């Protein structure tokens, strides 16, 4: 028992972190095989950040301008290319610690672990989710750019995020490993306001199942609801609409606890309409939405 | 910006996890140098758990009864001894991935990361703290025994916790790496009720400094207090008494924010007496006490 915000073990990703310096900017790179991935804004100066033309800025850069340091040993750069908002630096040495990996683009609501890094060195690991407005609420400082977000399926690391920037509101924006930003964000020092940060309903429901499994049951009520009725209440509370697919994904949790998904929706409806009354659920005073149904099943079953 | 419950990167500890089987019990062991550390309850059966006499049970065990598996290769056990509540299994091979390490016994309030494991394999990493009643609120299942808690100072891993058991109330008990339990807990299947889980005041204050640093400032008030006045309010709310040592440890945070420690105590006093009024601080609806002043400084400065 006990339910914690749990990150994936970071070792496989730690073995991929390198330092990339270009000009006077130092950030992090991800070394997989003979390629190092890093944000393209590494080639920018103070005056470039405002309205950079990366194709133009990249012409003035050569292979020897990208300084790649793995641990404290230098990697030789034999090629460089720009793929969307990331640079792919081909090095002469394949990463000996390269795990089995995939590049995946995640959907809003999906969770992942971040291994925050500074100067190619890991400083910490935390769990977070892709918000429905395509921001992430990370914990990043200057120099953390190039830190990655990932998932693990036993031995395969699915890389889903690369950190690029902090928006003026302190929230975070980044790309998948193909260089495409999540959301409408652009790697420019400009006014980019995020959209509505709605609550990931399916995740909240999965965490209510996690609470019942671990003994916090006070919130279970004598009511039920429909998808349409629940969604009227969810729209009012800035909660994402619940679909039949979400209900299906919750099936394993409904089966283990014997609580119908729509009964759990009714319990959530009353928590939304009445508050917690100073009470807590899994040590939290708000409804937690950064655990997917898959994360709850994994933590409650002990997948390694 | 952004403040997350951040765990230490787990790679150095992942390289130490092994599977220990004795009889029909399989748990985790920590392989450091030529010694494997694991809970002594690995030698127990169903009938032993109630009132085990580990010196007696250990006589019937030999080196070849302890099955140590590192990855999927077997380690030869050439010696075994009992140190308090942990077994030290001397193996013929030194762990090639042994990091620089220390064994330290932490005080209540101190935080650490746990690398939860099943069958010697890491399943996740989370951050938690030694409660003032010497329990921990982990996330552990059957088979997680032998999972460790640790801190890292650049390259040195300070091992502080080894998981041994779940109390009947779902909370967790364990030992330091010398086999001494934190608290009055004993490795027996018996009624052991935990004492008062008081709030770690100094940690809450440090997290209020973390909130001010990241822009959540609504809770800052026009008041101040004394240690004696604050402690009258803290005793009433089951908060640990604040000492001058805690005030000193908060010095770096007081200096960076320009907010006197006693001013922050007065802000905490009003949050205790008035609640949050449906508002949040660092995305939380309760006062978080699992970040030490050192953790806040580390996360806000980016120590690697
Ligand atoms: C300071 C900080 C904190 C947390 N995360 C990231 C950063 N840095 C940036 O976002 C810098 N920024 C400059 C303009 C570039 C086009 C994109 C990168
Ligand atoms: C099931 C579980 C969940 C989370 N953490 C641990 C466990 N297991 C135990 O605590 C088992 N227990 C049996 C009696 C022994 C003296 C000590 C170990």
């Amino acid at each position: 028992s006990g339910f914690r915000k749990m990150a994936f073990p970071s070792g496989k990703v730690e073995g991929c972190m390198v330092q990339v310096t270009c000009g006077t900017t130092t950030l992090n790179g991800l070394w997989l095989d003979d390629v190092v991935y890093c944000p393209r804004h590494v080639i920018c100066t103070s005056e470039d950040m405002l309205n950079p033309n990366y194709e133009d800025l990249l012409i003035r850069k050569s292979n020897h301008n990208f300084l790649v340091q793995a641990g404290n040993v230098q990697l030789r750069v034999i090629g460089h290319s720009m793929q969307n908002c990331v640079l792919k630096l081909k090095v002469d040495t394949a990463n000996p610690k390269t795990p089995k990996y995939k590049f995946v683009r995640i959907q809003p609501g999906q969770t992942f672990s971040v291994l925050a890094c500074y100067n190619g060195s890991p400083s910490g690991v935390y769990q977070c989710a892709m918000r429905p407005n395509f921001t992430i609420k990370g914990s990043f400082l200057n120099g953390s750019c190039g830190s990655v977000g990932f998932n693990i399926d036993y031995d395969c690391v699915s890389f889903c995020y690369m950190h690029h920037m902090e928006l003026p509101t302190g929230v975070h924006a980044g790309t998948d490993l193909e260089g495409n930003f999540y959301g409408p964000f652009v790697d420019r020092q400009t006014a980019q306001a995020a959209g509505t940060d709605t609550t990931i309903t399916v995740n909240v429901l999965a965490w209510l199942y996690a609470a019942v499994i671990n003994g916090d049951r006070w919130f279970l009520n004598r009511f039920t609801t429909t998808l349409n009725d629940f969604n009227l209440v969810a729209m009012k509370y800035n909660y994402e609409p619940l679909t039949q697919d979400h209900v299906d994904i919750l099936g394993p949790l409904s089966a283990q606890t014997g609580i119908a998904v729509l009964d759990m929706c009714a319990s959530l409806k009353e928590l939304l309409q009445n508050g917690m009354n100073g009470r807590t659920i899994l040590g939290s005073a708000l409804l937690e939405d950064e655990f997917t149904p898959f994360d709850v099943v994994r933590q409650c079953s002990g997948v390694t």
